[PDB]
């Protein structure tokens, strides 16, 4: 069903749809070819379904993390930006969306996690893990604790697990090797086992997950936490005074975040191909285009160099952007979903004695490379 002549876009219901509609109106203008927005609840699944079928949209939004999935099937369409489309939009972004070598999105926003504080309670962060199971007893002098994050997920650990030498696949080149992971090197051991101390110190609490970390640093009980651009319209709410800035280094060497991109890819069985990289590179891609969306919802950090130095006056976006220049683009290939599960495990178990960190961390990646 190749529609033909017309743009149609989906776009998931948290973002900013209205405001990418009215740029889908501006094309219709210089055009006459309508656009179309839609947000269909788990779109993300019912992607590949309608698509294997030369079905759905023309061009799907969704986190780059998803596309090799996608691009192994064939689904999405293989784009050409010239050198010049290219030069305007931060580099590392483009790795996000490259699959077996060939680029199969454009990168929109740029997502990571970043260190939030309490203005009030530490007037001025941490510049180092090191130092804060200090800045804990410091703090829980008068009733409060130093740090509380999510420990339940990899994703929120990893920071400090990659700071040293950690990594989930090596990225020699624009292929990922499958074979070369590091979970259980030098660094990573590093990392997790300084995490752990802070559970052993009682400097942290072992079941703490997402919801009870936010709880507490909007309460105003705890004095830093470890979210993203999703968590900050919450602690707007809570009341709370906070600032947002790069993570702690760990061994004099940076946190490693794991960094989301927002990417956009055509249909492979698009028939529109031509117009959907005309309303991209030329409508959307462009600082009215960003601002028109964002407008209507932020879109955190951009791709679009020009529109993230203005955006960037905002001190809780450049550092999200600071963190993922520093972070670790989310590998693309199937074989993350045994990283994760994986390195889920292997941290928990650390963290309850139900396994040594060198125990742990072989068994993940005997698991991971298998
Ligand atoms: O119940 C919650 C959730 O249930 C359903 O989701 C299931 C999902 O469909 C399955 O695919 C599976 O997911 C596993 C996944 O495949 C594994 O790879 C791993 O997940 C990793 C992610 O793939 C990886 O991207 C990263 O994730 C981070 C995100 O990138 C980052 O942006 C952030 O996420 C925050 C969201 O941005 C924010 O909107 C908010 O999320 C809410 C969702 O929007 C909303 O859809 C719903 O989620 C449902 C979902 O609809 C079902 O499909 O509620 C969410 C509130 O929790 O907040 C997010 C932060 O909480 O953060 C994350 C890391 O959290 O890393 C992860 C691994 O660390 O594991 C997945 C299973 O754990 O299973 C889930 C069901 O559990």
């Amino acid at each position: 069903k190749i529609e033909e002549g017309k743009l149609v876009i989906w776009i998931n219901g948290d973002k900013g749809y209205n405001g990418l509609a009215e740029v889908g109106k501006k094309f219709e203008k210089d055009t006459g070819i309508k656009v179309t927005v839609e947000h269909p609840d788990k779109l993300e699944e019912k992607f590949p379904q309608v698509a294997a079928t030369g079905d759905g949209p023309d061009i799907i939004f969704w986190a780059h993390d998803r596309f090799g999935g996608y691009a192994q099937s064939g689904l999405l369409a293989e784009i050409t930006p010239d050198k010049a489309f290219q030069d305007k939009l931060y580099p590392f972004t483009w790795d996000a969306v490259r699959y077996n070598g060939k680029l199969i999105a454009y990168p929109i926003a740029v997502e990571a996690l970043s260190l939030i504080y309490n203005k009030d309670l530490l007037p001025n962060p941490p510049k180092t893990w090191e130092e804060i199971p200090a800045l804990d007893k410091e703090l829980k002098a008068k009733g409060k604790s130093a740090l509380m994050f999510n420990l339940q997920e990899p994703y929120f650990t990893w920071p400090l697990i990659a700071a040293d030498g950690g990594y989930a696949f090596k990225y020699e080149n624009g292929k990922y090797d499958i074979k070369d992971v590091g979970v259980d090197n030098a660094g990573a051991k590093a990392g997790l086992t300084f995490l752990v101390d802070l559970i052993k110190n009682k400097h942290m609490n072992a079941d703490t997950d997402y919801s009870i970390a936010e709880a507490a640093f909007n309460k105003g009980e705890t004095a830093m936490t470890i979210n993203g651009p999703w968590a900050w319209s919450n602690i707007d709410t809570s009341k709370v005074n906070y600032g947002v800035t790069v993570l702690p280094t760990f061994k004099g060497q940076p946190s490693k975040p794991f960094v989301g991109v927002l990417s956009a890819g055509i249909n492979a069985a698009s028939p529109n191909k031509e117009l959907a990289k005309e309303f991209l590179e030329n409508y959307l891609l462009t600082d009215e285009g960003l601002e028109a969306v964002n407008k209507d919802k932020p879109l955190g950090a951009v791709a679009l160099k020009s529109y993230e130095e203005e955006l960037a006056k905002d001190p809780r976006i450049a550092a999200t952007m600071e963190n993922a220049q520093k972070g670790e683009i989310m590998p693309n290939i199937p074989q993350m979903s045994a990283f994760w599960y994986a390195v889920r495990t292997a941290v928990i178990n650390a963290a309850s004695g139900r396994q040594t960190v060198d125990e742990a961390l072989k068994d993940a990646q005997t698991r991971i490379t298998k």
